[PDB]
């Protein structure tokens, strides 16, 4: 269960949205961790893990550049 | 790449406070990831990255069990 990187998120996201964005994918519900900066504000980045390595590879390829609200998100890893 | 987990932080913590905890080490900026469960609630846990294995090992051993707020933080990694 590799973890993948998720960038360029709107800063209006929620945890439900991120998980929904991965609907149909073998994602781990309590694996999301949101990155913030020194000023206490989100950076639009987060880490998300899945049940397998082929499921993380499948997400990155399949959902890269796709949108969460308005922002087209960028995926990488593992 | 060399990330570590942090646990036992009060549920309400700021990044500015966390960075204070890791002063003197090369914590990759913006890498501080706050974790959430499948309910989308604060876990008191985070992930943090360093540039080398050496600095993530150096942080885990020195700072392990020090406070952030009123709790003795627990480090695990790389």
């Amino acid at each position: 269960p590799t973890v993948i990187k998720v960038q360029n998120m709107p800063f209006t996201v929620s945890i439900d949205e991120i998980l929904d964005f991965f609907y149909g994918y073998q994602v781990i519900p309590g694996s999301v961790c949101l990155k913030y900066n020194e000023k206490g504000m989100p950076t639009g980045e987060a880490m998300v893990a899945f049940e397998s390595r082929d499921e993380a590879t499948a997400a990155v390829i399949d959902l890269n550049d796709r949108p969460i609200g308005s922002r087209k998100v960028k995926l990488s890893g593992p």
